[PDB]
RNA sequence: UUUUUU
């Protein structure tokens, strides 16, 4: 019936419609199946990301080749995009054939779904370049409040740096610090608290079996391009992914896009980046940081509905300067910041956030008076102490409570 | 009969032989003879495609350098089972014809080590899926020897498994070469199982000798004699070779000795670009290093890659110190030795509190992490020197076991 | 390459 599906499912399942249908890699036998379907008059169907081309046709890509080149993809006429002034990031779905005699890949016959809707009202609705930012106003809690070793950091986050939609957060840590996995932890977080919330994980760069072990942990979009891949895989990968979180907010919906290793994608595009000379402190080109500006500068809130909100790991204290360099060019244009000490990890005491360098802005609007100056006491207290030891003072003084409960306490 | 004993055959022994049936001339001489009657001959090496499509059979005594008994391999046969750079040939073989200069593969017996037809099904390397290292690697010996102690300790400060991309650092003098050789003898005792490669790359040439006399393995090496090219290309042949062995679902351990003087090779040699890193080190320069370093991982599938190199730090530049962190962020194994521990002629000069190893309650039991937890608790106040000497007395005492049962 | 970048 559909290829996606047939394209998910094991070998020897198809095997049996084979036989039992009439009539080798999988894809023949896929194709094969689809032909004789696609002969006898029934109607075929896959589903991918919008990718308009130079040339003004586009593709569908799929997600199991993180949205590159896929012998699998779907031709867009030029004339399918007019009708529906479709864009680079639109997920769509729709009845297809097969590639005629010469045609190379299968095409799109007709559209019926355009990013999960209707595409005859996405042809009103108002462009993302055009929608009103605004600073986050609804908040994201992240202690699912579950008493557990877990909801410690998520709980300590929620009070050092709160979460808000349209959040511009940014993760700030050497090596070892824990930030990856606190990463995963916000991960898991955001998926109790808040299903509604469409969620994408962009692993830009970081490790092989950590891109796996989060797809297994993790329920949502998991793209990845682990180090094995070349600088301009990131890019391409990365690019695709924030068109699509655009194009969604687009359709008034909230998406978080949880981003590991930002400061990777930076090094990426400098490598990919035309040499101006002028090159800036830490062998960093000048204009090399214009596109990722842009890239994590996307997130926002908007006055229309939906929001963007991206959170990325930040890489500091590392011999290089470069990394310093990154680490101010996002923080100049984050809302929010969240460090972590190389210090605070070696004595294994978790999480190893370091508070006093922790904190996001207008945080006002993401919080009643009430717990607003029970933080700012919380932080007047702890300013004077050190690293290890405020975390060590901070944890154990609500490692027996709720977050609630603390403060009805304290 | 065959190629490959009578290359490393003796050049007075086989003389005997001769009368009966240049020594390069012989050895030519000699299968020429074994194939006039249509005698079989028998070769081996480690196929290296090139770009015009056909390959080359690599020898280990050439350090899979340029060989003049290569064995030749058309690109069709490579075709017929998909073969790639690195993997192991062996079959029946033809003397070269007159015109011809080299040998030539007639026929395929066994790809790496395993049946030619097998190579179709196996799934590919990069298509593998990898986890967090899931079997344990212990280099903990009963035998309780004077050397055991560095053994003992590196369980102890930081755990290996399969697939451990792990890393070792120190400045000179740190015993961290030495104690890459001790570590290769641990797991040579410990594991026969787990496929052995040791990588010397540039660093010592005396090393080069003490290692292979004295490790029971395959020992790859290139002396800092040898021109940066070299070290590249012999190293990039290795992490192949590795990457083959794994496709097989086979337990491969490269025990890499100065990486850091491999991403320095990689450096010297690479395309100019405007922007430089701090310390000298170009900025598009490590991801060749990355790669090669990233390939140790684990396997679903099967078998496993573990590359365990060592680091240098407060080397008097900062390409050193820079590029110690690079392979921090992509390893999950890291480990120190201090020179003011080794000062005191203290080892292992191992620095427990700088130590560790990622997701280790995996590797290690939950009582194994409780004791490890606490350990590390105690130790962390106290000094390298002091802490260090603190632990070795008692570990003098009994194996880890014993030492934390008491305790 | 010099400047920038180290
Ligand atoms: N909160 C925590 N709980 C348990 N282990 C932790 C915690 N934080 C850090 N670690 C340890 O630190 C190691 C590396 O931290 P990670 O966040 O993966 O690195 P990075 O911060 O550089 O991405 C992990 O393998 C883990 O064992
Ligand atoms: N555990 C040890 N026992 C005895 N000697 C040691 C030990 N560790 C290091 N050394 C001494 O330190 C010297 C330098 O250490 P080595 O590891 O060989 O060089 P590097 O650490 O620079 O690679 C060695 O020649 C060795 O004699
Ligand atoms: F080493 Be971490 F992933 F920055
Ligand atoms: F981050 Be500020 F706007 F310089
Ligand atoms: F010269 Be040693 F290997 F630091
Ligand atoms: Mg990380
Ligand atoms: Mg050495």
């Amino acid at each position: 019936m559909n290829l996606t599906e047939l394209k998910n499912t094991p070998v020897s399942e198809l095997i049996t419609l084979g036989e039992n249908m009439g009539l080798m890699r999988k894809q023949d036998i896929i194709f094969a199946i689809l032909k004789q379907h696609a002969k006898s008059g029934e109607d075929i169907f896959g589903d991918g990301v919008l990718e308009i081309l130079q040339d003004g046709f586009g593709f569908l890509r799929s997600a199991d080749s993180s949205y590159l080149a896929g012998p699998d993809d779907i031709y867009v006429s030029p004339s399918q995009i007019r009708r529906f002034n479709l864009r680079t990031g639109d997920t769509i779905s729709g009845k297809i054939r097969p590639p005629k005699e010469g045609e190379r890949y299968f095409a799109l016959l007709k559209v019926n779904e355009v990013n999960f809707d209707k595409p005859e009202n996405a042809r009103n609705k108002i462009l993302f370049e055009n929608l009103t930012p605004l600073h986050a106003n609804s908040r994201l809690r992240m202690e699912r409040g579950n008493g557990s070793t877990e909801d410690l950091t998520a709980r300590v986050l929620d009070l050092a740096s709160p979460i808000g939609r349209g959040q511009r957060g940014l993760i700030v840590a050497p090596p070892k610090a824990g930030k990856t996995m606190l990463l995963q932890n916000i991960a898991q977080s955001i998926a109790y608290n808040h299903p509604d919330c469409v969620l994408m994980v962009l692993l830009i760069d970081e490790r092989p079996e950590e891109v796996t072990e989060m797809q297994r942990l993790v329920k949502g979009e998991v793209v990845a391009s682990t180090f094995d891949e070349p600088a301009s895989r990131h890019v391409q990968v990365a690019e695709m992914v924030i068109e699509k979180a655009k194009r969604l907010v687009e359709h008034k919906k909230d998406v978080i896009i949880l981003l590991d290793s930002i400061t990777r994608l930076a090094r990426a595009y400098n490598t990919v980046v035309p040499a101006s000379g002028k090159v800036l402190t830490g062998g960093v080109d000048a204009n090399a940081l214009h596109r990722p500006k842009r890239f994590f500068g996307a997130a926002r809130n908007v006055e229309e509905g939906g929001s963007l909100t991206i959170i990325a790991t930040a890489l500091i204290d590392t011999g290089s300067k470069m990394d310093e360099v990154i680490y101010e060019e996002f923080k100049g244009t984050g809302n929010m910041e969240l460090h972590l000490s190389r210090k605070i990890a070696e004595k294994r005491v978790f999480p190893a956030i370091d508070y006093n360098r922790s904190g996001t802005r207008k945080e006002e609007l993401l919080t009643t008076q009430e717990e607003l100056q029970k933080m700012w006491i919380l932080r007047k207290i702890i300013h004077p102490m050190g690293e290890i030891d405020a975390m060590e003072f901070l944890i154990n003084k609500l490692a027996m409570t709720k977050t609630n409960d603390d403060f009805f306490e304290m």
